């Protein structure tokens, strides 16, 4: 006898791996299979598993599910539902399959069907992906084309919220101070001198997504590839970060990808503003955005 009330409970003995696909903040991505009838008849999921696990890591993880699964828009990966694996001693992740993966990657392979209209249309829908983000109150603190999906040629969407974090409701910035490696050529300078994230944080770090989408991910062209460059690639440990910070207060910025209009170079630039609350906001830049696009067209 069976009656199934919960359909975000996907069962274990159903859930085939078949390939993997990527790493994410602390654990991994794989290509699945959900087939109930074992009549090959099911659907692909995205499965995300906990690499090195402990008790802090599955609380962590289960936030992120409860972050995920508050989310509904076009511009943010489906949450599907969760899987109690090891017979109900172990926690993952189900997730909507986007086969053409990480827009860093899809950026790199597909440039043949790559254009500047294209680009503002992606930056355009992660933008919006962010405004939705922050009616819920969500700080990202992980824009990157890593962690953005590609759907299809005309929809990206914002993916790995393991490092989101919810506003504590009488505040506007969030201090985490964490152990272990940050993606320090996507933060902000208060991100970096005082742990502090925030909405203007993520507007900092899109700033970052919009010159990688510029640069095509050519390579010696990354953020991190150009910073070290300025820096100086000999800098090894801690050096690296002081130099970093002090580069960046005193008006240091990544260049200008070539081919990339003054406009939306101007734009990377007015989010890669050290005044906080001088940075433009999410709904600004989307509507910026949607106008140049619009005012294109002819
Ligand atoms: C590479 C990636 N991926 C490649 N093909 C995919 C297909 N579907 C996916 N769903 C979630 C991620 C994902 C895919 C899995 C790992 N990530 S993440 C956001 O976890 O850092 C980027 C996307």
């Amino acid at each position: 006898a069976f009656e199934d009330r919960d359909p975000t409970q996907f069962e274990e003995r159903h859930l085939k791996f078949l390939q993997q696909l990527g790493k994410g903040n602390f654990g991994s991505v794989e290509m699945c299979r959900y087939d109930p009838l074992q009549d090959n008849t099911g659907e692909v999921v995205a499965v995300k598993k906990l690499q090195h696990s402990t008790e802090e890591h599955l609380r962590d993880f289960e936030r992120e599910i409860e972050i995920l699964k508050s989310l509904q828009h076009d511009n943010i990966v489906k949450y599907k539902g969760v899987c109690y694996s090891a017979g109900r001693r172990n926690l993952k992740l189900i997730m909507e399959y986007l086969p053409y993966g990480s827009l860093r990657d899809y950026l790199q392979k597909h440039k043949e069907r790559i254009d500047h209209i294209k680009l503002l249309q992606y930056t355009s829908q992660i933008c919006k992906g962010m405004e939705y983000l922050g009616t819920k109150r969500y700080i990202h603190r992980d824009l990157a084309t890593r962690n953005i999906l590609v759907e299809n040629e005309n929809r990206v969407k914002i993916g790995d919220f393991g490092l989101t974090k919810v506003l504590p409701q009488d505040k506007e910035y969030y201090k985490v101070k964490e152990p272990g490696e940050s993606p320090i050529f996507w933060y902000a300078p208060e991100s970096l001198t005082e742990s502090k994230f925030s909405v203007a944080s993520d507007v900092w770090s899109f700033g970052v997504v919009l010159y990688e989408l510029f640069t095509y991910i050519e390579k010696s062209k990354s953020p991190p590839a150009e910073f070290m460059r300025m820096i100086g690639n000999d800098k090894q440990g801690q050096m690296i970060v002081f130099h970093l910070i002090e580069l960046l207060k005193n008006n240091g910025r990544l260049p200008r990808p070539d081919g990339c209009p003054d406009e939306i170079y101007m734009i990377m630039t007015e989010c890669w503003n050290n005044n906080v609350n001088q940075r433009p906001s999410f709904r600004d830049l989307a509507l910026r955005v949607d106008q140049i696009r619009d005012n294109m067209a002819g």
